[PDB]
DNA sequence: GTTGGATGGTAGC
DNA sequence: ACGCTACCATCCAACC
């Protein structure tokens, strides 16, 4: 079995550079206003110009000027990277039909009755590679291995606009000889859980008994990384469906007075309404962040659909039990449907 | 105590 | 990403 996992290299910055050419060079930085960063924002994403320079992605806006002051700062315009994204996947779907998109750029595909062996699957990422710059003008880089996890390690490792092949030998090295952290699933927080109990390579996992491994990760993670560094990894590609949808708004200030926040959440409501489109949900969600920036929400399910006229009534009582049992100020507030019939 | 689903949160991306 | 998925401990209703 053989998978190619495809990443498109810087990409919102990239699709700016197309939409504007004579960005090309210059250092492009993507903004956002996003949770931290309530002054100047964040960065998106940018383009290596920029990156060469250590302005990366989740940094303060603050902080990048401070680099690169000359540099281009862009608005997000997920809308339109949405679009060219789309047009990306539906090539890539006329290479193998089975294919998962991660998210807006990432894509796992099953190419084991496309090749033969990994010198042909080379060749198919090159064509591919030269497929996306060709139509759409975008640097990509390719990952090929025996599974999802290993294809993503590899395109990792030859980012940006590279192709690498992980072979069968590769990945009993990488199970021996790769740092924990760097496996996909695996952030911060679950490699200090890891580092501290000695846990560093994928194959340290067999060693160590599964019940103590599961009261620490959790028996996905613990079954995931297992899996892994016994080699037997064998995870289909599966399409993703949207099983959720929602938004949240800030308020102009911090407040626990329900009139004052009704209209906020009003708006979070006909937004994420909007949304839908078609679908039909019987759970509603409700979150707040708080003062501190602390997520709390509460939520429920129906035996039937949401109309959004139960959307806006069952939301004020959501947010009133928030508003019951928890004693902070709300700063954000928000909604999210799912369950979808 | 068990089973299925629901809840409010964590973690990663 | 102020968006989303998967997961988890716990809760809940109902129970031969
Ligand atoms: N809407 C939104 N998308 C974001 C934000 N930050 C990052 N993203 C998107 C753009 C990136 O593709 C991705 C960031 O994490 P990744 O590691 O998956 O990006 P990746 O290394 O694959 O390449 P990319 O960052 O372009 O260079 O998610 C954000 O604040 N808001
Ligand atoms: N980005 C984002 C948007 C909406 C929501 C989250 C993240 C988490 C959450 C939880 C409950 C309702 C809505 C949201
Ligand atoms: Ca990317
Ligand atoms: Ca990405
Ligand atoms: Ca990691």
């Amino acid at each position: 079995g053989i998978v190619l996992f495809v990443d498109f290299d810087y990409f919102y910055a990239q699709v700016e550079e197309v939409l504007n050419p004579s960005l090309k060079g210059k250092p492009v930085v993507v903004c956002v206003f996003s949770g931290r960063f309530e002054d100047s924002g964040a960065v998106a994403t940018a383009n290596y110009e920029a990156r060469k320079f250590g302005v990366k992605a989740g940094i303060p806006i603050v902080e990048a000027k401070k680099i690169l002051p000359n540099a281009v700062y862009l608005p997000m315009r997920k809308e339109v990277y949405q679009q060219v994204s789309s047009r990306i996947m539906n090539l890539l779907r006329e290479y193998s039909e089975k294919i998962e998109i991660a998210s807006i750029d990432e894509a796992y595909l099953d190419i084991s009755d496309k090749v033969r062996d990994y010198r042909e699957a080379y060749n198919l990422g090159l064509e591919i590679k030269n497929k996306i710059l060709e139509k759409e003008k975008i640097t990509v880089t390719v990952g090929i291995s025996k599974n999802k996890v290993f294809a993503k390690i590899a395109a990792d490792m030859a980012k940006p606009n590279g192709i690498k092949v992980i072979d069968d030998e590769e990945v009993k090295r990488l199970i021996r000889e790769l740092d924990i952290a760097d496996v996909p699933g695996i952030g911060n927080i679950t490699a200090e859980k890891l580092k501290k109990l000695g846990i560093n390579k994928l194959v340290d996992t067999l060693s160590i008994e599964f019940d103590k491994l599961k009261g620490m990760i959790g028996e996905a993670k613990a079954k995931y990384l297992i899996s892994l560094a016994r080699d037997e990894y064998n995870e289909p590609i599966r399409t993703r469906v949207r099983k959720s949808i929602g938004r949240i708004v800030t308020m102009k200030r911090n407040s626990r007075n329900l009139e004052e926040i009704k209209p906020y959440l009003f708006r979070a409501i006909e937004e994420s309404y909007y949304k839908l489109d078609k679908r039909i949900p019987k759970a509603i969600h409700v979150v707040a962040v708080t003062e501190d920036l602390d997520i709390v929400s509460r939520g429920r399910t129906f035996p039937h659909g949401i109309s959004k006229e139960t959307a806006y009534s069952e939301s004020v009582k959501l947010l009133q039990k928030i508003l019951e049992e928890d004693e902070r100020k709300i700063r954000r507030i928000g909604v999210r449907f799912s369950k979808f019939i």
